[PDB]
């Protein structure tokens, strides 16, 4: 159950009713494919220049709030379990480890256990079917069909210099996936959120190609582990509030995704890196800040004393509109024309100067001057909450502007200070 | 005819002469897919075996003033109308309307109507041509040749959780893009402009993978809408104007795209975003403000009293350049060395310290610092405004920095309350 | 050698050890694919088809301190060389130089020279083996390999608009870039560097679909020119420094890649968009400022006479790390939980408030809040310089703050501004 209050006092919306899976750490596997060291004639003979081109070619290549965020090394576990698979002996422990499996978890040098999968035996095919020899047709189109993946893998690394995402198909299959998401060392309820998910599982882990060597060659599939699951999350959507006059504006700068996550709030305020999938939000706590979890009550009571709402402050009254999860802010300044329009395309309402907003209920497309929305068509239950707008409570005269990574303190002291000085001067000007 | 002016007063330069095409709205398509519900022997099985394989992927999958923009929901449309795919009976009615002819129009429950294509008939192929059974090599490869698309477009969808852009080829051939064009509820004008520029209309269009039910694959293809086309448009290019003795700058910031558009005129921040084939000139009003006419004032003259144009002011005077349509903005300060040179590429000009401009008519590359430029060689004719750089009129001493959002008039109150002050304190000390 | 160092004084490190690799130009070749202008059978006609298809395709196709960067055109020296191409006679000199030779150097009209390359003899194949006819398979398995390059081709430029980057093995091989590498008008130190990392070649090159002309496909492949090798280079990690207390903080904004570079050094404030491999550093000088080689001075000391180092200053204290090129600078205030994990993954270290720093040495893991982050396990030395804070040296109560684009002497100067006032009013207070 979906559902979204709109605050008319701060020109923002909270959407409600999502579920948590955030991306907290990385689980690495190893993937490797044997090889061979090594008219019909004429065809076979191109392939098998494809197969040895391909092969020396991996040899070549192994040879608002953004700005709070800190900066990580997103594939630095699995470059480090890559880095362990140069080390004397490592290769032959898995080459060892496969050869009666496809699938086997061996231990590492560095103290990790990570799963092995053999997807591929090119070395079984080209020795034991293809070093006899062509009669047959039949032969040629089977060596294609082995060969195709090995290409296509090679020309993915090859235009992203060695790693690559979302990982493919040619990288990973589904059955493959699915199969190594059924045994990697995560709960049930990880299991089948992976398995259901399978589409973003892809695009936020990342294939690295390691090493080719000892008639193996090897990279590192670096899968999320989703260590946070099923808690709360909410979208915070916000717009520009203006006077309607020399007019002054502010903005909550907070807008993002927020999941309740181990007694405080994860932020994502790039909400535009989740991934949301019906009421599931897939998030990457690389990208978030950890809050306390009084910052919900800038969504309740913007001036409460427990924790700093944030904002930013400008004279920029410009018209715009943010689409919500139900409906759709609008702020409408100077000229322009604003108006939400029905199930037929009439408009319905016009909106006046100010921030406002209308649900999806009965409105398909919102148009702000030229610009044409359209509405998301979730079903879901909007909540209009009345409220006089906050930026009437404040004196234009001593309103601080040009503020972006400010908030409701920071604002209210510099108000203070120039306050101050007028009443200093005017009672130091009457005694002289 | 490509002209452009530079201001020297302003560090900035207009490019004009070219015609609109932009994004308004968004034309949904419904393209369908007839599924077949089921040594040369084992090469048709495994390739069946990818086409089943396939199939229940899909079922898996189907269950500087940037800042000033509004936030849209760009596939909102084709999700709206492929949720009424999922309606009883509505795929139905389209398998009804297809099973005579590949092309028609469908009047959608929600009163949209809908543009619906068969591109592939599987099911024709494998219940009439395959079922039944090898003997002929011809056969296994027609199956390779009708199935590969199925897996392309399969494989483009797991990679981008079910919505891709630009639309391949694969999603929509070319002749099938060229004829849907052609019966679109769209002017003639509009279908001329789009069949003209095919490939910027797939880098505009969405593919949102729909449903896969009833022996039917569908997905919907979301196509822009080029409601204003042909009306004026002109890039703004802005750099930083320094003084050059303790400096101080100011940089425009309205830089972008201009186009006139219903009496207003659509302004795009990130020139980028927009892609210029000529001298058409295609940009996404989702990327745009809507501003009165008068924000070309600023080009002209501005300090003008009709619209208060964009500025920012700072302390950090380096040097780069801006390659314009037709020349080169020169931004050199301290002791950078600054140069521009010729078709042969011997230096023809040294820039002074400040901010100066060459056209391409005689100039191939500019250099600053230690980054060579190479400059435009579309033809055209440029024009090189002569003026004193406002940042000659501001007294330092009261000059406001570090302003980001800033403006003419925001900049000279701020420069009015700081020359207040210092009048009354100099008459307030003479009276003590 | 990689090395870093911490500088606990102002939140910072630097990574040392680094050779530089920057692109400093362009090199245009033109690549041509020459064209034949026209059971078994059926599957002879609609591979034919797809060749005709992909020709007429072509042919509608032809018909913190990044805002202190300049903007160029990446493909003006390409599309320079294209527009050449166009000129009548210009295809019939390309087209009789790679009659007898599959590469050979053109001189073009504008006084450039070029490698070209005929990448694919389709006319030779269809006109000779083909036109005469089908009786055997391998001649359609045959064609639909050498249509199969034609076909990617054109499937890649029609989905990126005419413009590919990075450069695919389809538009050009590795054999084939190798070969064009060799014989470049470079040094032979740029050749070496160019063979041994030619992924990253590929990503920093476009292919420029030009002319489809007197059956000839042409396009332009615009590769790096490397004019600046084994300079020095290293990389400045920022965090931001605040009181543990209404508390102030500070960030050096100047994070980025710096490299040694003809008397000045290169600056390359996002680091994301360098690319490194091993100690090898290769970045473009399109992204960079060329500044004083008196920009290190501010990792040594921020307070120094001949450089103003960069800052910005706010009031926002929350908590991240950024993980460097051999540890992890970590800003921990507020309540934030704060730790760095061993191989066994035991918590070894807990971070008090401030800003601190741990090496990879025996540090696997940091957590900050709720994100986690894997450190790179390069190996390298690194060493921790002991300071005291420099946000200890500011009164809270003239701290000047939302300074974005602001430095050392900057801040000073309104603090200076700040006190003079305070001053003044409190000794014409005293005389009143
Ligand atoms: C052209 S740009 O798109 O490159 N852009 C960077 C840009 C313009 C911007 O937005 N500001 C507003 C701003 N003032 C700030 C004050 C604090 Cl204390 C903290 C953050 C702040 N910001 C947001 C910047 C954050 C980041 F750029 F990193 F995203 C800003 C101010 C002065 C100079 C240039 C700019």
């Amino acid at each position: 159950n979906i559902t979204e209050e709109f605050y008319q006092s701060t020109c923002s919306a909270v959407s409600k009713g999502y579920l948590s899976a955030l991306r907290t750490g990385w689980y690495t596997s190893v993937i490797t494919i044997e090889l061979s060291n090594i008219a019909k004639v004429k065809l076979i003979k191109q392939e098998l220049d494809k197969y040895k081109n391909a092969v020396t070619e991996l040899q070549l290549l192994m040879q608002f709030l953004g700005f709070l965020l800190g900066v990580g090394s997103a594939i630095a576990s699995g470059v480090a379990v890559c880095k362990v698979l140069h080390l004397e002996g490592e290769v032959n422990k898995i080459k060892s480890a496969l050869l009666s499996t496809n699938k086997a978890v061996v231990s590492l040098s560095n103290g990790v256990s990570v799963l092995t999968f053999k997807v591929l035996d090119l070395k079984n095919y080209i020795d034991k079917q293809l070093l006899p020899i062509i009669s047959n047709i039949e032969t040629v189109i089977e060596f294609q069909q082995k060969n195709n993946r090995l290409l296509e893998i090679t020309r993915e690394f090859s235009v992203n210099a060695g790693v690559t995402t979302p990982v493919s198909t040619y990288m990973l299959t589904n059955s493959e996936l699915l199969s190594l998401i059924n045994d990697m060392p995560i709960t049930n309820d990880q299991k089948k959120l992976m398995s259901n998910n399978v589409q973003i599982v892809r695009q936020q882990s990342y294939s690295i190609m390691c090493i080719i060597k000892e008639e193996v060659l090897a990279y590192v599939v670096q899968l999320p582990l989703y260590g946070v699951i099923d808690t709360p999350c909410w979208k915070l959507h916000t717009s520009p509030l203006c006077t309607t006059n020399s007019n002054i504006c502010l903005t909550r700068t907070d807008r993002g995704w927020y999941c309740d996550n181990a007694g405080s709030v994860s932020f994502f305020p790039q909400a535009e890196t989740c991934k949301v999938q019906s009421n599931r939000v897939f998030c990457d706590t690389m990208n978030s800040l950890t809050l306390p979890s009084e910052v919900n009550l800038c969504n309740v009571d913007i001036f409460n004393p427990k924790y700093d709402c944030k904002i930013m402050t400008s004279k920029t009254d410009v018209s715009s509109s943010v689409i919500t999860s139900l409906g759709a802010i609008v702020s409408c300044y100077g000229k322009t024309k604003c108006t939400a329009s029905n199930k037929n395309r009439g408009i319905i309402k016009t909106f006046s100067n100010g921030c406002d907003y209308v649900s999806n209920k009965g409105v398909d497309t919102v148009s702000v001057g030229n610009t044409l929305y359209y509405v998301n068509k979730q079903e879901g239950k909007s909540l209009y909450v009345k409220g006089e707008p906050i930026i009437n409570f404040y004196d234009p005269l001593v309103f601080p502007s040009d503020e972006f990574d400010a908030s409701i303190s920071q604002v209210n002291e510099k108000i203070n200070q120039s306050l101050a000085f007028i009443r200093k001067s005017d009672e130091l000007l009457s005694a002289i």
